[PDB]
């Protein structure tokens, strides 16, 4: 709704550690593109091993026993992510053009979206700071028991491009509330928006080395975050293949704990009795959000037999709607992949689809001259066999399934090394009941889709993951439990 | 206190996959010793990688959607547990005097501890399985929400050999309580009360592939676990060197979901205002109990410099007094080590500590020439360089240390990379808050040591394991939470 800038000022493009911007050791740096022009917007800090040494470091010593972080009360952890918020609100023009300047996501998308959870994020785990409880427990013998929840320590933090604000405050938010410490690599497509937060999180007045952000590439400075020996635990937002790295890096170095939240194949399930302009729409929308480049996307539409054809021309009828174009215009509704390997990886698949057998019915080439646009795309005839099946494409492709059996669709839903999410559709009580248990997602949809707030846990079955984030089960992970077991003169209940 | 059976029959020596009695695919067997003697009981199945396989197939089968098992009531889950534990009760002197022939413990203790504490947590489990809630959450929008807590499926379960009843009950009741199905491979050295208890889980009524149990070696076996493609989840009890395998393992096959019960080198801390005739006894005990085969052993031992000298000559006299022997004898308080390697490794050891120049102040050989038996050994003037002082020693060598602060007994207790138990032995109310708080172990114990039951959630800080057993907590390991999001027509409070 409010007016974007068109071009922002960007002064932060350094590390942030112990509250101070600095460059890296080596003092190199590696370009950002703008991914609707085609063009480098600026230079950014590349971050390596000592880089991340040094943010270690600085977080090691913010939560030594002792430290201003630890003796905080938990309450002022929380009034502290609440200011954040408060900062974060200010400031959410700017942030949300940036955004879109780095990203390539509508600033529709950015500003209502995006920045809402953001904001939401910060001030949902504010509240849990201080409610956060452990147990006394009516133990055998003359004991008196309870449990501590002390944070983890260090935490390192990987977050990938797609989301570059919320993913950081997903990670940032429950860790802080814990009162953990954080070293945190951001994506080297999308570095500039988590160092303009970074100068929030210091005006906020959270102290030195409690939050330390770092650029740079995966396999330099992600890598060396993975194997610290110093580093508490781990939590990697990313692809399932570097998942399975971080997990192996852990073994590996120091048994850190690891968080992973990685791909998704998640099926949109339509029966018959569904409300049809409703399922077509929020189909549409489960898959064409953000680009297609959203891990819970609905990458795999299933369609019962006797409505698939009238599903099928009003699905074509959208895609050919949706308005392709500038980001910074209100009404874009797809703005560009992210960068040019993201780009020709999609147009790759598109190839693949119709080698394989699948029909194009839209789109399938690239939009324009300029950026890295493509036109969505819808495939139909889609079989479980195919790549295009099979494989994340993590773009603007619809592809489209036909089933006839309610035991059927779910064998198929359920057959793929993934489990992120998934959605049905339907108006019967039982058979949405029946698929709640059937499918093997962290989250499953009824009548909706890509509904993810700071409230509901969200995480991978399978390959897609290990663990959860967001709501009250979120914190889990950035807690190591203590149980202190004290012997008493007498015991009465 | 009953009498033992002295000469059992041992009818059961075989894998147990589906219910069903099994030779190992090879037709290999591998003996067990007896360490009272140093004969060989007798010869069980040698289960290797193709023996894993099958059952992990049969634990998947009863796992599958609308099998008995996943469909049963979870109260009824909870009878077969309590059911179980009658069972156990029934064949409660059987089975004690089972694991004193195999692991070489005091029948006292296999009697009297070990088989209570069995009893107790199936019947702690059985009563979770009905009363294990998952939430609904207040979300934003017009929306539903909820989480199902369902089972994580496949779960391989690897135990060592130190309590083979007591680490298979941890493991199992659960897991079971929860609606997991199970492939458990059991330590070489004490297979066989792990193949009686078995047959019990048959005839209280668990469905064929619920439970299945492997006997065989780490590398073979429970490697074949841990890298299996289709199990969901493993649960490591063992060194914290074989704990990294198991992590890496798991980032190397399918992402399971990890836990780890690994290593210790527990410090109990005696203050000068302690009282010392308990404060002796419960520090020999911390480290004496299983012939020092306990992970939580209080393995070093810190006394303040003011009553150190005392505490020393009393440590001496009940190391002196610990009656060693035949372990079917009923005032035996010291069995032999489990195996010729176990003990020459604790022999190396206590020839390690005097080379390093710590003080040998009694025992410190072989007590006798028949069996694997050592003195129980206690040395002086322990530093914290020394390898006695860092090593995990696993036998009866208790080290004493000398300290003058509280500010630096916390430091050295707390400077490894171990941190499953610590003690602290004070009559103080200020000092024991402070090192509740202080001390980096997972488990705190205040004037008194080795409570660790059925209600008190149990794990290590650092690279004494991942995640926490027993209590509510230890049921959230077996537990992969859904998050269902529903559209409704309008939201009310
Ligand atoms: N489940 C979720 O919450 C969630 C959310 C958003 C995106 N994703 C997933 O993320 C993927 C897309 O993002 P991506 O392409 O940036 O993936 P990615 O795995 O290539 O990179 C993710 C992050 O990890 C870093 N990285 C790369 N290699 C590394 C290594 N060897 N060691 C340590 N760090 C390394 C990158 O620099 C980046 O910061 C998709 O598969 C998508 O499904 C998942
Ligand atoms: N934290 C706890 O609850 C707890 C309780 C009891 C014992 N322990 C620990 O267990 C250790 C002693 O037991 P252990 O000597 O039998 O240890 P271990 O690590 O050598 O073996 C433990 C189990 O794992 C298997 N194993 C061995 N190598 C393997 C491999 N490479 N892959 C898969 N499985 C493998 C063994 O056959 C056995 O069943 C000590 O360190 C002790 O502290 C911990
Ligand atoms: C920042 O957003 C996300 C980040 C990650 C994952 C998912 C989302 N995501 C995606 C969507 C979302 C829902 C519905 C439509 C839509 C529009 C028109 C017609 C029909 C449906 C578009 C987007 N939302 C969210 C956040 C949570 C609730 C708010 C809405
Ligand atoms: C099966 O046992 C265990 C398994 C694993 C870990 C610890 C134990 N463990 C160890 C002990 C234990 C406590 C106190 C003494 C003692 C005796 C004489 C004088 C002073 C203390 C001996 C043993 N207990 C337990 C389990 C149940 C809690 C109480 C009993
Ligand atoms: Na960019
Ligand atoms: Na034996």
């Amino acid at each position: 709704l409010p007016s974007p800038i068109l071009n922002p000022d960007i002064p932060y493009n350094q590390l942030f550690i112990n509250n101070e911007w600095q460059d890296a050791v080596s003092k190199k740096t590696f370009p950002t593109v703008n991914p609707t022009t085609g063009e480098v917007i600026g230079h950014v800090a590349e971050g390596d091993r000592a880089d991340v040494d040094r943010a270690v470091k600085a977080a090691r010593e913010a939560f030594r026993l002792g430290s201003p972080w630890r003796r905080m009360d938990a309450s002022e952890r929380g009034r502290l992510l609440n200011r954040l918020a408060d900062l974060v609100e200010r400031d959410r023009v700017y942030l949300a053009s940036l955004e879109t300047l780095d990203n390539g996501k509508p600033f529709q998308e950015s500003y209502a979206l995006d920045l809402d959870e953001v904001i939401k994020v910060y001030r949902y785990f504010a509240g849990w700071a201080d409610k956060w409880h452990g147990k006394t427990i009516p133990m055998d013998g003359q004991h008196f028991c309870f449990t501590r929840h002390e944070p983890v320590g260090v935490c390192g933090q990987i977050i990938p491009w797609n989301f570059p604000l919320v993913m950081q405050g997903w990670k940032l938010a429950p860790a802080l509330a814990t009162g953990n410490t954080v070293v945190m690599k951001v994506a080297e497509q999308t570095p500039l928006s988590a160092l303009y937060l970074a100068s929030l999180i210091k005006e906020a007045g959270f102290p030195p080395g409690v939050v330390n952000i770092i650029t740079g590439y995966g396999p330099t400075a992600g890598a060396a975050i993975a194997q610290h020996m110093d580093v508490d635990k781990v939590a990697f937002t990313g692809s399932t293949e570097v998942g399975h790295l971080i997990q192996k890096a852990a073994g590996d170095s120091n048994l850190k704990r690891v968080t992973l939240e990685l791909g998704g194949k998640s099926p949109s399930i339509v029966l018959a009795d569904a409300d049809m302009e409703h399922a077509v729409e929020q189909c549409h929308e489960a898959l064409f959000f953000n680009m297609g480049q959203c891990c819970c996307a609905g990458s795999r539409t299933f369609v019962e037999e006797s409505i698939y054809n009238e599903f099928l021309e009003r699905t074509v009828e959208k895609a050919k709607q949706r308005k392709v174009g500038n980001p910074f215009e209100l009404d874009t509704q797809q703005g560009p992949q992210v960068d040019k390997e993201q780009f020709e990886r999609v147009l790759g698949y598109i190839q693949l689809g119709q080698k394989e057998g699948a029909k194009l019915l839209c789109g399938g080439e690239r939009f324009g001259e300029r950026g890295f646009f493509i036109k969505p795309t819808v495939f139909g005839g889609v079989q479980d066999d195919m790549r295009i099946a099979k494989e994340e494409i993590f773009g603007p492709v619809q592809p489209l399934f036909k089933f006839k059996k309610i035991e059927e669709v779910v064998e198929r839903a359920n057959n793929t090394r993934y489990g992120l999410a998934a959605a049905v559709f339907t108006r019967d009580l039982d058979k949405a009941m029946y698929f709640t248990q059937a499918l093997q997602a962290g989250t499953v949809w009824v009548n909706t889709y890509n509904i993810v707030t700071c409230h509901t846990p969200f995480g991978g079955f399978k390959e897609s993951g290990n663990g959860r984030e967001l709501g009250e089960d979120g914190l889990k992970a950035y807690t190591e439990v203590k149980t202190v077991t004290i012997k008493v003169p007498q015991k009465n209940s």
